[PDB]
DNA sequence: TGGGGGCTT
DNA sequence: AAAGCCGCCC
């Protein structure tokens, strides 16, 4: 059907017509019509395609999307075949495999498995232009993501959070430490994997964390 | 072989 | 806000 899944716009839709986010919107599309914009104009929400926002048990929140081509396409840190895992998800992947001795490298970077499990692949900033990090930063997304946050900490239990990045630990501070558990690390791009990141095991601790607060853990290898 | 955060000034 | 300094695997 259209860009956002159902539930999602109906409890985002509040915030449509807010003028920070019609200016955003505007300041994208101008942006496109002179610059590549990643991900493509379907893309940018892909995150709300793959489960209702009533049964989302997990977040995880980056920063921005590869301003790559071909990477970003709307989870975080997912890129779709033939395309190949970029050093932020082989990262991932190395954690993952001491986190979680049942996974092994599924040997492609699509994330959807995750998603469609009940995990919010979200990002602070949803768009970037090509070859220029952060060009979209400070734009209006990170209002918008507060949204989503917000709404998600309002109205749910036990969310466990994973918050990777400064930029991204930034949101923490909007949501209630006692009902929703949340932990935080380095970002895990090479650039900043080694200051926490490489031992955290979040996605155990995940596991854990939500089947002691009786629901269905995660099967990361299902992807 | 160099392009892929975190913190300070 | 912008820019510099630093950091680092196979
Ligand atoms: O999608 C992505 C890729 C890299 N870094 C992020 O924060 N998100």
């Amino acid at each position: 059907m259209e860009f956002f899944g159902e539930s999602w716009k109906k409890h985002l839709s509040g915030e449509f017509g807010k003028p920070y986010f019609i200016k955003l919107m505007g300041f994208v599309a101008e942006e496109r019509k002179h610059y590549t914009v990643y991900p493509p104009p379907h893309q940018v929400f892909t995150w709300t395609q793959m489960c209702d926002i009533k049964d989302v048990k997990v977040v995880i929140l980056g920063q921005n999307p590869y301003h790559g081509p071909n990477q970003a396409h709307g989870l975080c840190f997912s890129v779709q075949r033939p395309v190949p895992p970029p050093p932020s998800l082989e990262n991932i992947y190395k954690e993952l495999s001491t986190d979680i001795e049942d996974f092994v490298h599924p040997g492609h970077g699509d994330l959807s498995g995750w998603a469609k499990q009940g995990v919010l692949l979200l990002n602070a900033v949803l768009t970037v232009r090509a070859h220029q990090a952060n060009s979209h930063k400070e734009r209006g997304w990170e209002q918008f993501t507060d949204a989503v946050v917000s709404w998600l900490n309002q109205n749910s239990n036990g969310l466990v959070f994973l918050l990777w990045g400064s930029y991204a630990q930034k949101k923490g501070s909007a949501i209630d430490r006692k009902r929703h558990h949340v932990l935080q690390t380095a970002h895990p791009s090479p650039r900043s994997v080694y200051r926490g990141f490489f031992g955290c095991r979040h996605f155990s601790k995940t596991n854990e964390l939500l089947q002691k607060s009786g629901k269905k853990p995660i099967d990361w290898k299902e992807l």
